[PDB]
């Protein structure tokens, strides 16, 4: 939308004004050469009153004001040409400060980019770089502020400028090297104002950094608390060490796979029609791939895959051994399984992504034919015999249908 | 309430001591002229001790002490005319610090503007801006310290006090120009002390910008990190790129709208029956307006009410297929839906807010007539049959009333 | 116990050292006429090794090393008369730094300080506080490291030490006046570490200030970000003012009582023993003193106890209105509640503290008799009867008992 | 794995190349006497080019690309020569800067360190060791570039070294003690540039400590908030004195024993097999030992260890008083117990690790047959009736064994 170079525009007429207002404070002869831009800046600039008045207007609707409300009003009063005349007649010092309204736009500005960007910039860096933007203004402005106490000399206006901005830098950063410092009361009294200034712009950038830095990692720290917690807790209970290293593991594979976020959880923050959507991708033709399940309406199908919870199996450890009374289905979604004899002397079938198996338990109370035993970390889903009967009894035909194929 | 001004009066009263008195230490010759203001500043002062000590006994009751605990300790020590006398009798240098028992009056007033405040105040922004009025009080402090180990000389207090409130301000804010530094023991000792003093009031202001910048956009990275979270999750299961799409904007949708919180998690934050209002204002006029419902008594909706839970379908997305076995009754509360034929090549109809659809599933179990789609993210709110019938049990005769409908 | 007495008196002994190690580096004639400390500074170090052994040994058990370990080191090669023996053949200037091995008792100290502490000290104003010790010692020992490099002069001990420290001062808290600065290479080499070593000492106490203010009132913004966010929700929602101020001031409340914690939730960190200890104290001679539970054994009454709920009602506000179907009894804990007639035109009872009202739910199932309103903040106890069947179905007996009742 | 040692020796290079180009930028002299050295540094660093492309590429698979995408391009362009041929034709200083490309390998690096670490280190002890790391080598890399503006002078390359480094860390540390400052216009705007970079560096530094530190004990302040909330709510209930000191006591047998960790929550991070195997570890040798379970097969047994819940019974006070309903067998996993006499006036018997008790209300209805209280911190497990009859249901031929043992 063309509303984006319109707001970068305004932005740079912002800048504009930001530089040359207390740059041609100090040097009056700036004034008359650039009042062609100034033109080009002030007429842009109430021109943005209305017209933006309109973009903010036709979102969220409700009418909004335009002489009203703490809102609305640092863009007003800089619409004001009072830079124009205050420079075209040359107005005394203390009363020349008034052409500082323009760099009121600054705060409606930063209000601007906290919408244009803030979708694809963290929002922590996005105040840290406005207030970096906005110090190294302020840093151009005290330097200018500086330089208006400064006893009068023939020195080039840009050496004298360079030094008022290295004062200023040394100031507000707060190395204070002194090698230049207030010689006139006045002087000193700026310069202490500065200082109460410059040292809070820096505890600002101190703190917006640390604010940025103490949440850059944090779903590895939240992982790693985690983890230390449970390992914690298994050797309070003296649990052996090889079963410790197999929970490691599984909690290196689960960071690795998907950054620690438990899989249960992660599918509660959707809504139902989200959740039913991505679960039905997810189990995608895996799930009237199922012999007992196909010819089933999808209002079965839907049923059945919201329920479907996932387990980890780790590599090497059982899924299903022989004999027990096996009450759950299971279909594979990332690793490979292998099906073995019930001394597990043989394999009966290597199972992978897409595969199910446990399906007789759904049908029958019969115990179970063989083992199977994770190889990869299987990352799987289960569905319990009992919750299979609660989502069945509201479907009696296929029910029945089920009934005549056992 | 008339204790505000009264505390207000207080609080600029303790201002007044924390600058005259080390201001008069250094500057005897300040003592008399100002010597009606001091009587005034006094009897005010201990005139605090009982007075507010009824505005505190008034609340929570529980008696309160007068000559004991820690508490009630800095007010009472702070009320003695100490300083009168001192500055009366002209005492020495080193017993005349006596004088500065007046500022103990200072943690008793930031404790009483911890609850004349911090109700429409942001609690760490408080406590910034009274760590900041304490920290300019020392400044100033520490600026009359200095003063009084310069060796004695002509230049006007005013400008002397100047160059002491420059050094001070150099060294709290770390900045250290060093142009104007110790010349004596004495002086060094007092500017190390300082220099710890300004080096620990420096890294407070750091540390409280911190915590409130930390927490300034609380919602903001809490929305952000829980969809980094989804979507991260979603990429490990290969999710497409559309469905992401789609679940980006209903959280786009949900931030815009509530910022980022769960409707569930918010009602459950208050108890029943301020849940029950507002529940019942929320479905105000959609829930009578139910023909299976109306009739039926207050304490029947008012069970209902309780048990809608709120759901949002995004755009486009189907709410109701037909010919499906619907178990659900729905009720619009922010957006809109249309009713469309079972091949939707035709619209039956257009709802919005607080209209409702799926009535039938309530009274009986046949399948759902029409396709229902949602327009705009539609808002709305569910109830189960299952649910509906557990919550009808306990109403018998509206029962039988909607079994008769049927 | 005395241990705590032996471990004051061993602090004592590590800080003697590390003044006077470093102190008397510099001023060798400062060694013999307080050696007869060092005796007892030294017998007494070495003591320490075997006897806290003892105090670690004999709780948890398990055995501990002696000669072994990265712990308990520190320890035992810091009892090494090594001191005494340098000092003693005045070993030359780079050989002579062995003496420090006495600092090393430090890192022993503040672990010993971790547990004698941070019962009643907070851990992060503990760790502050220690990390403010060990740079008060540091600074000591840097000022004796530039003493050790400044040119020999004729200055008086007392006047170059106080120098030494202001500029060691002066760094370490980044100030940086400048007056005094390295006249030749090595003072650089040792004022450039000792400048990192400053800036590190700096960031951490900027750090571990922020962590201590960044958690100060941890409860305060937990309860206000609940507010703001249950306030944004209801804003959403388009709630009436009226409601949302009785919300607003029901969470006043809630926090004037309880600081914001949830009822129900602080008694859920409690294990079952613990949670009926305190059901039983809360609800002691409230619920013998009810007449349908009078003579059931104390079985019956601590099953019941566990099942109570609490509910704050809020002042003005209907808790039982006539003509309903009640199914819950209350007990009222904190405030005090009005029985009105069905119309409201006459007060039937006013009850308060200790008293409990709706009996008839529990034992039929008729409609209310008479309505019940809040006055104050009630602060209440509900059970449904449901719960109470559920929890009476156990106990037979006394269930024929109140139905006898009936 | 060998591949360690390449990544150290890599490293190596990258800080002789971080070293060496801005230093024999300044001093050209020092470039052809470590020629061999270079093209040992040259031939290596391009060979890292396409082998570390194989160790990526063979984990995780998914094809790497060599020409492409944002990584991969800072080791690609950091390959060439350019500072090789850059020094061996004598390029002028403007363009001479091109040799600085050798240091992009830095953020290569960074990224390696970042999965060759961050397993056994702290992510956020490794951020900032890392940038304390970068720091070091910008501090070398600015003092050659302060050297590079210095007037030329016959010191000797090591004191004007010194120098440099002097400065550019009295800069980057913010201390500022301006003995030594830009005294040309070029040197100003260097300073000015550097006084930014060493802002922003010491706040890196100081944001990273703080976010070390504020969850340096996040355990202990997690355990010592929840000590607190607890306490607040039990004062405001008004609760004895002596009841608040045993949960005080119990909580800090908590936190002794497994760091404030919920035993429930921590067997819930776990998946089913993990959680199962725990599980079988913790109840080893004290489930099969029971006699009414001994001879159920182990499917039976490991339902019902999954189902066992954890309660620390506090010392001195009942698990089990005589004459009550008992529906719970117990399990002792830490603690000791006392079963003593109905009138408590004679000890039955002392149970410790490892020993179980209540049986008799798994088979019967019967009343308890004598009183069960801890001695210590009983630390045990409870299994209720309903939960077992549920769990058993599903295996009835044992349950008709233990109908018969009855
Ligand atoms: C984004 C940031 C805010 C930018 C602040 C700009 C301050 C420039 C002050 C100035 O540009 O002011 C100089 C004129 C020269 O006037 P003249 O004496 O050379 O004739 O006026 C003066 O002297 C000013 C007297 C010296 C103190 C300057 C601070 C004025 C504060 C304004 C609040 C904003
Ligand atoms: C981000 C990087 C910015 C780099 C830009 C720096 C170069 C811009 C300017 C100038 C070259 C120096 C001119 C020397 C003038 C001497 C003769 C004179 O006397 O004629 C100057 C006129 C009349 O007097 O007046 C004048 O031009 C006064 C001199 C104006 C130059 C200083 C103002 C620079 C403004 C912003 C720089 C950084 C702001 C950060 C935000
Ligand atoms: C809120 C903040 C606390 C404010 C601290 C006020 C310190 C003023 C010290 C003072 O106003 O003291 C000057 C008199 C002059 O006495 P004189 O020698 O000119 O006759 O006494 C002296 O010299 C004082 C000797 C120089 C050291 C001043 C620090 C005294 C610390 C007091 C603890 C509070
Ligand atoms: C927040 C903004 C505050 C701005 C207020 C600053 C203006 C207040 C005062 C004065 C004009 C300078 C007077 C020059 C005296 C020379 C003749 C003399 O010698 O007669 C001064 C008398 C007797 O000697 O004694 C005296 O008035 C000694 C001079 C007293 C002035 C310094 C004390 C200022 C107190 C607080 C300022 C900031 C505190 C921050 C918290
Ligand atoms: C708790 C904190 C640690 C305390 C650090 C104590 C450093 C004192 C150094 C010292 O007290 O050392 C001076 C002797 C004098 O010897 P002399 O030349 O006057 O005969 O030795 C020297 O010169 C030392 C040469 C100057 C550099 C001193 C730093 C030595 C670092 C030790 C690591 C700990
Ligand atoms: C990890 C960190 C980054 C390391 C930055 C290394 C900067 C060394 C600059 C240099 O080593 O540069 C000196 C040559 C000497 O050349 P020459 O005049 O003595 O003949 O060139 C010059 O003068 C440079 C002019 C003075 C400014 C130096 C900063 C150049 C910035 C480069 C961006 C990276
Ligand atoms: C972490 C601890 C590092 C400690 C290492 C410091 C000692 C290394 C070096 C040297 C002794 C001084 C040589 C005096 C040269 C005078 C004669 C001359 O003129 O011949 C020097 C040649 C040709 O000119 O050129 C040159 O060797 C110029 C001189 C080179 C020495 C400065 C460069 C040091 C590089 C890294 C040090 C710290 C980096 C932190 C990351
Ligand atoms: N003509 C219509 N106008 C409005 N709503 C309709 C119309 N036809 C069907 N519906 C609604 O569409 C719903 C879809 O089928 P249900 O049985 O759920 O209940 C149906 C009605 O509530
Ligand atoms: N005269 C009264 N004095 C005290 N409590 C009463 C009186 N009349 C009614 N109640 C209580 O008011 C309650 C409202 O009707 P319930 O059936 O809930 O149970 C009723 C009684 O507990």
């Amino acid at each position: 939308t063309y509303t984006l170079v319109w707001k970068v525009w305004i932005l740079a007429v912002t800048l504009y004004y930001a530089i040359r207002i207390p740059l041609t404070l100090v040097f009056p002869s700036l004034f008359s050469p650039l009042l062609p831009l100034d033109i080009l800046a002030s007429l842009a600039l109430i021109a943005d009153i209305p017209l933006d008045l309109a973009f903010e207007s036709r979102r969220t609707s409700g009418r909004k004001p335009t002489l009203l409300a703490p809102s609305r009003l640092p863009d007003l009063l800089a619409a004001l040409p009072l830079d124009l005349l205050v420079f075209a007649l040359h107005l005394p010092s203390p009363l020349s400060l008034l052409s500082l309204v323009r760099l009121l736009k600054l705060i409606s500005v930063q209000r601007s980019a906290t919408r244009i960007l803030s979708y694809r910039i963290n929002p922590a860096l996005l105040r840290l770089l406005s207030l970096v933007g906005f110090i190294l203004l302020a840093a151009h402005g005290i330097a200018c502020g500086w330089m208006s106490l400064q006893p009068p000399s023939e020195n080039p206006a840009g050496t004298r400028y360079l030094s008022a901005f290295y004062w200023t830098i040394t100031t507000l950063t707060t190395i204070g090297y002194g090698d230049i410092t207030p010689s006139t009361p006045t002087q000193t009294v700026y310069t202490i104002v500065i200082e109460l200034l410059g040292a809070a712009m820096y505890g600002l950038v101190i703190g917006n950094i640390a604010s940025l830095v103490s949440k850059l990692d944090a779903a590895k720290l939240l992982h790693r608390e985690r983890v230390e917690r449970v390992t914690a807790f298994l050797s309070y209970k003296r649990i052996s060490p090889e079963l410790q290293r197999r929970i490691i593991e599984y909690f290196d594979y689960l960071w690795e796979t998907r950054r620690g976020y438990e899989e249960r959880e992660v599918l509660k923050e959707l809504p139902h029609p989200l959740r039913l959507a991505v679960a039905m991708e997810i189990h995608g033709d895996v799930i009237e791939k199922v012999p007992l399940f196909k010819g089933a309406g999808e209002e079965f199908i839907r049923d059945i895959i919201l329920h479907l919870e996932p387990v980890i199996y780790g590599p090497g450890e059982y899924i299903i051994r022989a004999g027990e009374m096996g009450s759950d289905v299971y279909f594979i979604n990332r690793g490979s399984v292998e099906v073995l004899s019930a001394d597990e002397k043989t394999r009966y079938a290597i199972l992978s992504e897409g595969q199910f198996f446990g399906e007789m338990a759904l049908i029958l109370r019969a115990p179970r034919t063989a083992t199977v035993r994770a190889r990869a970390f299987c990352d799987l889903y289960r569905l319990d015999k009992e919750t299979f009967d609660r989502i069945l009894s509201r479907y009696p035909e296929i029910a029945a249908q089920i009934q005549e194929l056992a």
